């Protein structure tokens, strides 16, 4: 997150910290997620495709830190990683969505506490309109030139964005499909960045906080004319509760 705030996992309690285990033994970070129920996570396919092997990886639920354990987090595995099939990469990703069903090594999936909730899902083709602020969330980066990522979890506020402004040739033409939608501050003062990946946008939709989106991709961060790009959740719904019975 370029911007914005330091946060702590009460705030986002849904967030999922997503990392994978090298050969060797050294664990990174991959890309943040969703808890949209106790077993499942909801992310990016991008964060997944070149290492699709469920094994790879270890979710975090109630964790604020990077590299540091937060009081009262879960660990869990992988004990399905599902990717969109109809997935496509040209800047622009199409049908960037996964579903990671969590097992602890206990055989368990979440327990809801003060750090660990669910986020509802919108209804479908339901989204806010544009001009909307929905808030961001993520351990990405806090500038484009840095190396390292925060240590402390951000969020952000960014407006949402209409087809019609996001598809000026100016902005990103034919990129952007109304499968996404995209996002970004008055200022270009603030938004996601690589490591945001995967993550939850967020709406209040009704007086219920919805998630609306997924962090997905852009060109650069923070730039003029040149918005983050999400994932259109409500546009996702049919494929989102057939696979969440796997
Ligand atoms: N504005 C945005 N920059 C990035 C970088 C990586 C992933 C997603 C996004 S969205």
């Amino acid at each position: 997150i370029i911007g914005g705030e330091f946060t702590t996992i009460e705030n986002q309690p849904w967030f999922a910290a997503i990392y994978r285990r090298h050969r060797g033994g050294s664990v990174t970070y991959v890309c943040g997620g969703s808890l949209i129920s106790p077993c499942w996570v909801i992310s990016a396919t991008h964060c997944f495709i070149d290492y699709p092997k469920k094994e790879d990886y270890i979710v975090y639920l109630g964790r604020s830190r990077l590299n540091s354990n937060t009081q009262g987090e879960m660990k869990f595995e992988v004990e399905n990683l599902i990717l969109h099939k109809d997935y496509s990469a040209d800047l622009a990703h199409h049908n960037d969505i996964a579903l990671l069903k969590i097992r602890s090594k206990e055989g368990r999936c979440a327990q809801p506490s003060r750090t660990i909730q669910t986020i509802s899902l919108p209804s479908m083709y339901n989204d806010p309109q544009f001009g909307t602020s929905c808030e961001i969330t993520g351990f990405g980066k806090e500038n484009s030139t840095d190396y390292l990522y925060p240590e402390q979890l951000k969020m952000t506020v960014v407006k949402l964005i209409s087809h019609r402004e996001c598809q000026q040739p100016h902005y990103y033409g034919s990129e952007v499909t109304t499968k996404m939608l995209c996002a970004a501050d008055p200022q270009w003062k603030t938004d996601s960045c690589q490591g945001d990946s995967g993550g939850p946008l967020v709406c209040s939709l009704q007086g219920r906080m919805t998630l609306t989106g997924i962090v997905s991709w852009g060109r650069g961060c923070a730039l003029k004319d040149k918005p983050g790009v999400y994932t259109r959740v409500s546009h996702f719904l049919p494929w989102i509760r057939s696979h969440t019975k796997e």
